[PDB]
């Protein structure tokens, strides 16, 4: 056959190809969550577009070290120093700074997600830009863990719409990663997605993360068609373009055919 024949059943994920200035980096988008509200966030229309119906906090642009790992204070004997929950015990300490004075259950203010002033005890964000693939072939994104809830989503028209990053959130609810804290309780370390990308297309990615309360993490890492993993570190791989609502090209529905 002179040309590819496609994905089945038009099965192939939407991608774009926008004209204008390249910018590196995601944008990250903060919005309010109230602390111990462990209810909130375990709905897929929350998680997907709910979050924006809050407070809008603020934001910060172009960022490509996209992991989160907040650690709650300990005001200890020797002065007020993060503490990794693994280094925490008893009712409480951290190991090597003795009993801390202070609530692990009270709001606490900090930069350590991505420089802005806020809560990271009680927060959402909401990380969007395009996943650019330099091979064609089967990504594979993966969260280690999940504290508290977070989604995953890839593609046009799933992630948000091509040349339309900067619009309100759209309501797919069809996760490349589901990370959304079960009811139940409990839930694994499904956590990994897979999508298959054509280099060269700019692939819609949105990541929406919450907590409720204290420690925060979300280690966001993909695994490349040639098998490497690219963790934390995102640069070279996600960027930002401006709305450009006027752009008609901008939408591939199909790369396995453009
Ligand atoms: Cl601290
Ligand atoms: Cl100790
Ligand atoms: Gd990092
Ligand atoms: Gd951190
Ligand atoms: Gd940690
Ligand atoms: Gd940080
Ligand atoms: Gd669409
Ligand atoms: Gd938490
Ligand atoms: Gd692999
Ligand atoms: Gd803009």
């Amino acid at each position: 056959g002179l040309v590819p024949r496609g994905s089945h059943m038009s099965g192939a994920t939407e991608a774009c190809l926008p004209a204008g200035q390249r910018k590196s980096g995601m944008n990250i988008n903060f919005y309010q969550y109230s602390l111990k509200d462990s209810s909130t966030y375990s709905n897929a229309a929350y998680m997907a577009y709910g979050y924006a119906s809050k407070t809008k906090l603020g934001s910060v642009g172009g960022q490509t070290d996209i992991s989160i790992d907040y650690n709650i204070p300990c005001v200890s004997s020797s002065g007020t120093f993060p503490c990794p929950q693994e280094d925490s015990y008893g009712n409480w300490g951290c190991k090597g700074m003795g009993a801390c004075s202070n609530s692990q259950g009270i709001a606490y203010w900090s930069t350590d997600l991505f420089g802005f002033y806020t809560t990271p005890t009680n927060v959402t964000l909401e990380m969007t830009g395009y996943f650019l693939p330099p091979q064609t072939g089967s990504y594979t994104f993966s969260f280690a863990t999940v504290d508290d809830s977070a989604i995953l989503s890839v593609g046009g028209s799933i992630a948000f719409e091509c040349c339309a990053q900067e619009q309100p959130p759209i309501t797919s609810t069809n996760f490349t990663i589901n990370g959304i804290k079960p009811w139940d309780g409990s839930l694994p370390d499904n956590i990994t997605g897979t999508v298959y990308m054509y280099a060269g297309y700019y692939y819609p990615l949105k990541v929406v993360y919450s907590n409720a309360v204290s420690w925060g993490t979300l280690p966001i890492s993909v695994e490349l068609p040639d098998g490497t993993t690219v963790s934390d570190n995102f640069e070279g791989y996600v960027y930002s373009f401006d709305d450009d609502l006027s752009q008609s090209n901008c939408t591939i529905p199909d790369p396995s055919i453009h």
